[PDB]
């Protein structure tokens, strides 16, 4: 129905079957720092997966009126964002052992990212979308400040962390070019772009994470 | 008004007197894990009481369109859950001092239970119901999974368990035929059903854990 | 347009402000403790601030049917207090090195008090709208007892202690006489005091803390 429905059901597929995978992959892990990353990064995939699975259905779907018209809005994505998100903070937190007061900093600034974003992306008066956009912005600019600036494990951290870092900075950029924002890029173009992104920064990053041996004590 | 409605009075009620008793119970405890015990097993009825009332008062109570007709749905039932059932998992995991990779996968595995549950309540297309259905109930397979293959405490560990295991697994059948699903069974008898296991589940399961000496250090 | 404009408008004004110079202030710390501090102290007005300006550009206002009219509820309030009264709590508690099943009591009770407002707020039936405030004011009670009965650190706790009771208790009062209760005070003057008690609780209360040598271990 929806043009956009094919990236939906492969982003679905995706999500699915990494999350089966690192379920499989998990088994047996005795490790209680392994056990960690294994559960965060299993999760993520899971809760992507179901939101996936809502918009495909379009359970996750809304119409915002703005700018002279009604606009197709994929709520479900902030559901998603708003617990997957702050569990890829947790990972690289927990994998360079940061204290609580930064894992609470970049968390409720991740709270308010995913929140101000949802704001913008439910927001009926056009121009203030892009306050909300600029606010949410700069919380992804602090975290991404914190993750620099605040062996194996070095080793793992850096390549996650550029990873993190290179694919978030490209959310803003789809949100504000796209169907929430200047609505310069088709729903459709939008879609797949945030289903690669999502599926590189949860099965991706899942990958790399738990083949490395920085997740053992 | 809605025959019902003294199923969710009388819910109230036993919810109510189960918060007293514990609050009362619970004073003068000083041991450190006692109280994390207390805590955790007062708040559970006290949330629940709200959200009886919630319903009671008609407050919890949405119409979903969906079969052809307009459906009365109690959503206030998954606002409840989505905190009680964790905080009953987190009495359990604190009961055998479960690693926090383990309390991270049964609180994540929780959340996506209701939540897919609470999707499931609300979607109009009458067959995805039951496909959020069948996703919610393999996350409570995966809890049941974990409980059962993740002196006083073993004993008491045991008997909540298998508490749990009965009590939990007979709401995804109640829904199922019930007035969210199937509508075999009226909404009147589907709320005495949830009434009765949700006490059980909260009031009954609490008496057991805080008459325990497990509880303590 | 709506005369309550000017407050909503200083309020944003001056939790961005506090933001910001808790921001600075909290730059060059080290010390595990005070990093904690500062990021529960400046993550608070942030939150504030971002539904401070919710408010003034009109997202997080809906209008609400009661006593035969269409009332105008900012329901962007209880977003905010569900987030930072808890982190508020949690400053406290840590002063205080509070245990676990003292701190999940508080913000327990915490969430249920801003929980009940909320549907107290949004609640159509009059006279229902006072059981839930009743309720609430239960909860914020049983906190302040906790605060109670449950040399630097002692001194900042006490101040930061008497500060939070004070401000805190006039909450409900003001809900009650409100627009969201009885209806005697204007929703002016009423969002004037909202935003002189918020200011107070978050940027006095956090000026108060992060002055004080209690942060640090
Ligand atoms: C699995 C999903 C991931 C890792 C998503 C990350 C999302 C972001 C970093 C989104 C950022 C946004 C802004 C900074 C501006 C406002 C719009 C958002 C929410 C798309
Ligand atoms: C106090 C409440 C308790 C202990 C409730 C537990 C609820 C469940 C285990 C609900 C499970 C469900 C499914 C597995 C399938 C989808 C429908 C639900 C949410 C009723
Ligand atoms: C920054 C905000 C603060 C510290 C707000 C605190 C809010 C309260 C203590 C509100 C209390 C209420 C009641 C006890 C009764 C019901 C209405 C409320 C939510 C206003």
């Amino acid at each position: 129905g929806r043009p956009e429905w094919i990236w939906l059901a492969l982003g679905t597929a995706l999500m699915g079957l990494g999350t089966l995978y690192f379920l499989v992959k998990g088994m047996g892990v005795s490790d209680p720092d392994a056990k960690k990353f294994y559960a965060i990064t299993t999760l993520v995939p899971a809760i992507a997966f179901t939101m996936y699975l809502s918009m495909l259905l379009g359970y996750g779907l809304t119409m915002v009126p703005f700018g002279g018209e009604q606009n197709p809005i994929y709520w479900a994505r902030y559901a998603d964002w708003l617990f997957t998100t702050p569990l890829l903070l947790l990972d690289l937190a927990l994998l360079v052992d940061a204290d609580q007061g930064t894992i609470l900093a970049l968390v409720g600034a991740d709270g308010i990212m995913i929140g101000t974003g949802l704001v913008g992306a439910l927001t009926k008066v056009y121009s203030y979308r892009f306050v909300w956009w600029a606010i949410s912005t700069a919380a992804m600019l602090y975290i991404l400040y914190v993750l620099f600036f605040g062996p194996e494990v070095a080793s793992t951290f850096k390549v996650l962390r550029n990873v993190t870092v290179v694919l978030w900075s490209a959310y803003p950029v789809v949100w504000l070019i796209g169907s929430e924002g200047a609505g310069i890029v088709p729903l459709n173009i939008e879609t797949l772009l945030f289903m690669v992104l999502d599926v590189s920064a949860k099965v991706g990053f899942g990958l790399i994470l738990l083949r490395s041996r920085a997740i053992f004590g």
